[PDB]
Parts: C-alpha cells; sequence; structure tokens
C-alpha cells in the first residue's frame, strides 16, 4: 500500500519537524512537505485560537488520550466536503498537537498521532486522494 507508506511519511516528518523545530516519490514527497511547511503554519498562525481552545477541550496528556481521537477526526473529516483545505487543516491540527506534545514530554505520542491522521485521510478517502493523483494533486494544487 505505497499510498499508505507515502501519506506517513509526509505526515509524520511534518509534525515531528513541527514539534522539534529540526529536519530531518522521494520528489513529491518532498515537494509535498515543502508546502505543509508553507500551508500548514499559515493554518496554525491563522487558527491558533481554535486550535488551543480544541485541544484544551480534548484534554490530551498520554497515549491513551491520543488513541481515543481516531473516531472524533473520522466523524469531522468525513462529516464536511473533500478538498485538499480540509486535509491540510487536519494535517494543521495534527501539527499543533504535536507541538503540545512535545511541551509536556510526551514526543512518544507523535508517531502513534501521525499514524492515526494517515489512517482517517488514507482510510475515509483513499478513492478520491487516487482520483487527485494523491500527493502529486497535492503540490499541483498548492504552487
Ligand atoms: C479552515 O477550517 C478550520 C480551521 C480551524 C478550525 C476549524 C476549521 C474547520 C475545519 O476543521 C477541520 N477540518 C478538517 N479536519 C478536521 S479534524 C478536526 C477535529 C475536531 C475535533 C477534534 C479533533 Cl482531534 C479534530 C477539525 C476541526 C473542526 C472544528 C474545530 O473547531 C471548531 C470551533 N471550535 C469552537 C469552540 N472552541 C472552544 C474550539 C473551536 C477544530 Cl479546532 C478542528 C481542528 C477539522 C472543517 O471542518 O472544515
Ligand atoms: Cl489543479
Amino acid at each position: 500500500d505505497e499510498l499508505y507508506r507515502q501519506s506517513l511519511e509526509i505526515i509524520s516528518r511534518y509534525l515531528r519537524e513541527q514539534a522539534t523545530g529540526a529536519k530531518d516519490s522521494g520528489a513529491t514527497s518532498r515537494k509535498a512537505l515543502e508546502t505543509l511547511r508553507r500551508v500548514g503554519d499559515g493554518v496554525q498562525r491563522n487558527h491558533e485560537t481554535a486550535f488551543q481552545g480544541m485541544l484544551r477541550k480534548l484534554d490530551i496528556k498520554n497515549e491513551d488520550d491520543v488513541k481515543s481521537l481516531s473516531r472524533v477526526m473520522i466523524h469531522v473529516f468525513s462529516d464536511g466536503v473533500t478538498n485538499w483545505g480540509r486535509i491540510v487543516t487536519l494535517i494543521s491540527f495534527g501539527a499543533f498537537v504535536a507541538k503540545h506534545l512535545k511541551t509536556i514530554n510526551q514526543e512518544s505520542c507523535i508517531e502513534p498521532l501521525a499514524e492515526s491522521i494517515t489512517d482517517v485521510l488514507v482510510r475515509t478517502k483513499r478513492d478520491w486522494l487516487v482520483k487527485q493523483r494523491g500527493w502529486d494533486g497535492f503540490v499541483e494544487f498548492f504552487h
């Protein structure tokens, strides 16, 4: 399942570098990461209040808290329209949570969070993603 692997590589590396502040299909992945670095940080900067309010309401302190997020992520992501904008918001909130997790020394929860967001995205919408040319469509879309 190469789309799952490529989606996990991009989302994992984005969340990890947002948390740590430090950088680590080859071509697409690096272009897709570069785009998140641009659109993702814009989303977080622009929606800091809603993100912080949501995170405080979710009360995320440990691996059990993070593992219980998948349902609400699937409900909210599936509830609305599929477009790259809503995909980026999902990944941006993930990054915002990864940062919180690093702050409170729960950095070991960042990987299951990235796997959880990848499962949401690839398991609700792999057809749409295939039709859009997967990560190629994302890079063309955003530049
Ligand atoms: C540009 O769109 C933004 C930007 C900032 C916040 C909300 C949205 C709507 C967007 O949200 C999402 N789009 C795609 N995937 C997801 S997944 C998700 C979510 C929802 C709950 C839990 C978890 Cl783990 C994830 C939200 C999403 C959904 C709603 C949200 O906030 C709604 C406003 N509240 C008002 C009360 N206040 C205390 C907290 C903020 C937020 Cl912050 C998010 C991240 C969301 C979309 O649905 O297109
Ligand atoms: Cl296009």
